[PDB]
């Protein structure tokens, strides 16, 4: 079933979501040419543990050995922080954070552009964030999750990009992954009517090239099959009585935290 969070549960999701957003805000001035993804991981984990008094949900997840995932360029997801992998001018890089605080999870990611943007890098990051934002503006009681997936896929494909099918957003709360599955494309299997107090993520992975992906021999790193660039942004939300509240909003987001469809 899909759990409906109590007001107290929602407040705990606000705290966890704020913490996960705050990791992303904290790490920003370290994301520069020449830094290793392994150092960025250590800076995040020390912050989560020592400052936030929280835990990373990534560490030990199915045996995953690091505290965040960092995905550069044609790495779609689950890039493993490594001391030998250096950021460089023109890179696009996703940093994906999940923190557990007081039993609740907050899950969020963004792209950073390192030094001077690529014109595809700029555009792929912007359109991927806008695909997330257009989905967030659709969330309100009574809409079907299926409409939202279809809208994201229409928007991304109109820009000549593709949506990765293997991964989806998800319910979230005391579990890192709960019902429902939030697909970022249209499917006949999606039939979920949203109600106030559902909490879930929207997190499209968008390739500049074709949709197919492949996993490296390391068992974790996922890349586009065509080696096109790939981008992702993720927010955790709660459905409210007339819209949604974005639990993981950052100062650099350009969508409001509270979206309401009442008035009109
Ligand atoms: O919901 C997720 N990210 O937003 C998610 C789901 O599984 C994972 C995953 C999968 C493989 C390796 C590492 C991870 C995780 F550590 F959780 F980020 N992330
Ligand atoms: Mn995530
Ligand atoms: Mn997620």
């Amino acid at each position: 079933a899909i759990s409906i969070k109590t007001p107290e549960d929602i407040e705990k999701m606000r705290v966890a979501g704020r913490l996960a957003a705050e990791v992303l805000e904290m790490i920003e001035p370290y994301v520069k040419p020449g830094v290793s993804t392994g150092e960025l991981d250590r800076i995040c984990n020390d912050y989560i543990v020592n400052e936030q008094h929280a835990v990373s949900a990534c560490l030990g997840y199915h045996g995953y050995p690091k505290s965040v995932c960092i995905s550069i360029n044609e790495v779609v997801c689950h890039g493993i922080p490594d001391d030998a992998k250096l950021l460089k001018d023109g890179d696009i890089v996703n940093i994906d954070v999940t923190v557990i605080k007081d039993g609740f999870h907050g899950d969020t990611s963004k792209m950073f552009i390192v030094g001077k943007p690529t014109i595809m890098g700029e555009r792929l990051c912007r359109i991927t964030q806008e695909s997330l934002y257009l989905a967030l503006r659709m969330v309100k009681p009574g809409i079907n999750l299926r409409e939202i997936g279809a809208a994201i896929q229409k928007f991304v494909e109109a820009e000549g990009f593709s949506v990765v099918r293997e991964y989806c957003g998800h319910g979230i709360g005391r579990g890192f992954h709960e019902e429902p599955q939030v697909l970022h494309y249209d499917s006949r299997e999606t039939n979920v009517v949203l109600k106030p107090g559902m909490t879930f993520t929207i997190e499209p992975m968008v390739n500049a090239g074709k949709k197919e992906i492949r996993t490296m021999k390391d068992g974790w790193t996922v890349k586009t099959k065509d080696r096109s660039l790939s981008a992702q942004y993720e927010h955790t939300i709660v459905v409210t009585d007339n819209g949604c509240e974005i639990l993981t909003l950052r100062k650099d987001d350009t969508i409001p935290a509270i979206i309401s469809h009442d008035e009109a």
